[PDB]
């Protein structure tokens, strides 16, 4: 679980968002894996623009921080789960790190601010949606 808070929106892991992120919806994007939803209360933090390669994220199977070289954003192909068939998901950054499924919303963050949030993993990797692009996030 984990979510981004800025300006007065919450961005989640859209097979996690909530009954109330769906009925406060601004944007989702099942190809992405992100939700995001309004917010009466202003945020909490602050998005990087930037193309840092490098970064840190949190892992809450193990209560511990962790520092990460990830890919850019890209087209990945992730397998079948409980919450959506096997397909090719957009805007993914790989790493070579822990993650076991409740870690997806984690935060991943550079020296300039949030980058993205965990969203897939297995085998020693983890994945995280982009949400760099997100200009609209910040006005
Ligand atoms: C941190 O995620 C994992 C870690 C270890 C093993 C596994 Cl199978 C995962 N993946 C997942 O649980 N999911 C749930 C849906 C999510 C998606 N974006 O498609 C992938
Ligand atoms: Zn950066």
């Amino acid at each position: 679980s984990g979510a981004i808070y800025v300006g007065n929106y919450r961005v989640v892991n859209r097979h996690l968002a909530t009954h109330n992120d769906w009925a406060n919806l601004v944007w989702e994007d099942s190809s992405r894996d992100l939700l995001v939803s309004s917010t009466t209360a202003q945020g909490c933090d602050t998005i990087a623009r930037c193309d840092c390669q490098t970064g840190v994220y949190y892992c809450s199977s193990r209560r511990k921080h962790y520092p990460v070289s990830f890919s850019k954003p890209s087209l990945i192909f992730v397998e079948a789960s409980e919450y959506y068939p096997a397909r090719y998901q957009s805007h993914l950054m790989l790493a070579v790190g822990h993650s076991e499924p409740g870690d997806c919303g984690g935060i991943l963050r550079c020296q300039h601010g949030v980058v993205g949030i965990v969203s897939t993993g297995g085998n020693g990797l983890v994945g995280f949606a982009d949400v760099r692009d997100l200009l609209w996030l910040d006005e």
